[PDB]
């Protein structure tokens, strides 16, 4: 595959930093006016990470429709994702409101509530079934139905209810717990095992709203996850891994949200995951169980 040759080429000349910095230089620049309004200062976790006005998700409420989230619509691949920051103590209600209004089925969390001794995300979901959460502001109820804890990730079945209409929906929460901030997965096997788990749940299917993906800022780890998934989907459509230009795809994604993929090594890891994942797309069913093994699930 073209990417495989390119990989060795860059790896040989050890120029990932140069390749990565080039993408940053070419990346799109669009207005983030709403995000910067004074009334929204307390709705942003990082002053330097904001959603573009053109692709930001709007909450369905007259008061304030702002939430730090972006709709990444990949027209070519035919899949959309909503990338957002880890919710703040005051935006947990906004977060579930977004999940409801956008009709999402799954939520992918790639960070931990606490990392490097600091709080990177609010405890926005219930940890015990007996203690449901109620969000007054958005009038939503959230209950833990069950959870399947594994070595490095946990899958929870949640029940989201619109207290206004009393409708109920099943939300699946996929939590990757071993992906360090500004870091990379333990191995592509571990990452791919997790991605396919999300895929097998139907959370990424077009019959549901876009899956919600987030880490702390919603650009680094979240970008890596989406880049890998989109690239695998593309070569799957054509059944031709050579037709995928990883850098072009990343640049296309960056038209919807700034700074996707935060380090040169996260870019390098992306190449590894996609090249590895190609094995499955090309008809090798056995590698999935191979990944499950190596992942030390
Ligand atoms: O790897 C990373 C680095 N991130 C980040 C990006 C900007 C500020 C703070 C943290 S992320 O939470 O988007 N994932």
């Amino acid at each position: 595959m073209e990417m495989e040759k390119e990989f060795e080429q860059i790896d040989k000349s050890g120029s990932w930093a140069a390749i990565y910095q080039d993408i940053r230089h070419e990346a799109s620049d669009f207005p983030c006016r709403v995000a910067k309004l004074p009334k929204n200062k307390n709705r942003n976790r990082y002053r330097d990470v904001s959603p573009f006005d053109h692709s930001r998700i709007k909450l369905h409420q007259e008061d304030n429709d702002y939430i730090n989230a972006s709709l990444i619509k990949m027209e070519e691949a035919q899949r959309s994702y909503i990338l957002t920051q880890g919710p703040l103590p005051n935006t947990c209600g906004h977060f579930w409101e977004m999940v409801w209004e956008q009709k999402s089925r799954g939520v992918v969390m790639l960070n931990r509530v606490m990392e490097k001794g600091s709080l990177k995300c609010a405890q926005y979901w219930p940890q015990k079934e007996e203690k449901e959460m109620i969000f007054e502001d958005t009038n939503l109820k959230l209950t833990l139905i069950s959870e399947d804890i594994k070595s490095y990730y946990t899958v929870r079945q949640l029940e989201l209810e619109n207290l206004t209409t009393q409708e109920t929906r099943e939300i699946l929460h996929f939590h990757y717990t071993t992906w360090p901030d500004f870091g990379v997965p333990e191995s592509p096997a571990s990452f791919l095992n997790f991605l396919f788990k999300v895929r097998e749940s139907g959370s990424l299917s077009p019959e549901h709203g876009p899956v919600v993906v987030h880490c702390s800022a919603g650009i680094g780890r979240s970008g890596t996850f989406c880049l890998a998934d989109t690239c695998l989907l593309l070569m799957d459509k054509r059944k031709d891994p050579s037709s995928v230009d990883i850098k072009k795809v990343l640049l296309e994604m960056r038209k919807f949200r700034m700074g996707l993929i935060q380090t040169a090594d996260q870019l390098r890891f992306s190449y590894l995951a996609v090249i590895e994942g190609a094995k499955f797309i090309m008809g090798d069913s056995s590698v999935q169980d191979q990944w499950k093994e190596l992942s030390h699930e």
